């Protein structure tokens, strides 16, 4: 159960997430569970589904205790109902662990499991606060920390698919280069401050309160790197300004459409450079990560249109603040230090480049000029 071990125990499909296998109950019920740092749940198919391939069947489990809690979840995009209890789990590719923990069974749902994803189960690394029902549901992670010796930390390394989920420690074969860090603002999701955004270059120039409006998260759970409307709007003139040589109807940037290319002829040098700038651990000062279209333009694996290669603008507008998705994530090695209070960042081993341009986490930077940056 060394680091060793647990590299390469992530495996997803393209805008689906990220999953590691799990075990359920006892005896184990083997599932595969989406690595979500965007919620806090443990919630996991537990009745059939057309899009299960099979589902955590308590009445198998002698380990299982019911807790007499129904918990409903509706959300934007869709809902979860079930049943909450408590079981033994384990991630074989993990710790060398087993501990008790809260599961939320899941009995009914809309839009929530998605056909051919290969996971069963979404494991949420955030904290109580956005439990639901309420934050007495103690989250998975909260769990393994008290009854076990494992240190209060997990990273991940998502490769653009594969990738690693690192408990109790960092894992330096994962990354280059320094780790620089930005503070965790509050324990609730994984929130933290966008100090300013350049798109090749080119300061946005807004105030930086604008960034963060409402919050900034990382959510290795949501696929694109989602924008306030105000800096999506800043962002999409900027990119498309950039990208000018070639026109793009409406449906592309508003995610609606897929841009293509005869295959291996994308045009990578006509799109810029995306820089976020995060806040650091001293005042002022901040690093920046650097996102490469690479990143930006998830590719969209389709027989039908295998002639070409076909993208997403993987860019999209929110009303929730800054979500800084997997597109983000991807080739970056992100460190939960939850004992620090902080996010790490460092250039991953998968991380992206062609022969021109390579992602970057790079700093100090200083800003004598700056305000709080925060909601
Ligand atoms: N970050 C999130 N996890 C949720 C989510 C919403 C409510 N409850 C949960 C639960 F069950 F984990 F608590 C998760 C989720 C649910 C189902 C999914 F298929 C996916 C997903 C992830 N990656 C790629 N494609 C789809 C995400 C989700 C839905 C909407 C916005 C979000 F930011 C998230
Ligand atoms: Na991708």
């Amino acid at each position: 159960g060394s680091f060793v071990e647990m590299v390469d125990n992530l495996r997803g499909k393209s805008g689906q997430g990220y999953y590691v296998e799990m075990t359920v109950g006892s005896p184990p019920q083997t599932l595969n569970i989406l690595v979500d740092t965007g919620s806090s749940n443990f919630a996991v198919g537990a009745a059939p589904h057309p899009f299960l391939h099979r589902y955590y069947q308590r009445q198998l489990s002698s380990t299982y205790r019911d807790l007499r809690k129904g918990v409903y979840v509706p959300y934007t995009q869709g809902k979860w109902e079930g049943e909450l209890g408590t079981d033994l789990v384990s991630i074989p590719h993990g710790p060398n662990v087993t501990v008790r923990a809260n599961i939320a069974a899941i009995t009914e749902s809309d839009k929530f499991f998605i056909n051919g994803s290969n996971w069963e189960g979404i494991l949420g690394l955030a904290y109580a606060e956005i439990a639901r029902p309420d934050d007495s549901l103690e989250p998975f992670f909260d769990s393994l920390v008290k009854q076990t010796h494992v240190p209060n930390l997990f990273s991940l390394q998502l490769c653009g698919v594969g990738g690693s989920m690192i408990i109790g420690g960092i894992d330096h074969s994962l990354y280059t280069g320094s780790l620089w860090y930005t503070p965790i603002r509050r324990e609730w999701y994984y929130e933290v401050i966008i100090v300013r955004v350049e798109i090749n270059g080119q300061d946005l120039k807004m105030d930086c309160k604008e960034y963060n409006y409402d919050k900034s998260i990382v959510d290795s759970g949501t696929t694109n790197l989602r924008l306030p409307k105000k800096v999506f709007e800043a962002a999409v003139k900027s990119i498309k300004a950039a990208s000018s040589t070639e026109k793009f109807p409406d449906g592309f940037w508003l995610g609606e459409q897929l841009v293509c290319w005869q295959a291996g002829t994308t045009p990578w040098n006509i799109f810029p450079v995306i820089s976020l700038y995060l806040m650091g651990e001293v005042t002022n000062q901040s690093f920046r990560i650097t996102i490469l279209p690479q990143q930006y333009l998830r590719p969209v694996e389709d027989v039908a249109t295998s002639q070409d290669d076909c993208y997403k603008f993987a860019i999209s507008q929110s009303s929730t603040g800054t979500v800084m998705g997997a597109v983000i994530m991807e080739g970056f090695y992100v460190v939960f230090d939850r004992a620090r209070k902080r996010i790490g960042f460092a250039v991953s081993a998968c991380h992206v480049h062609d022969e021109f341009r390579t992602a970057a986490v790079e700093g100090p930077f200083v800003t004598l000029d700056m305000e709080d940056c925060g909601y």
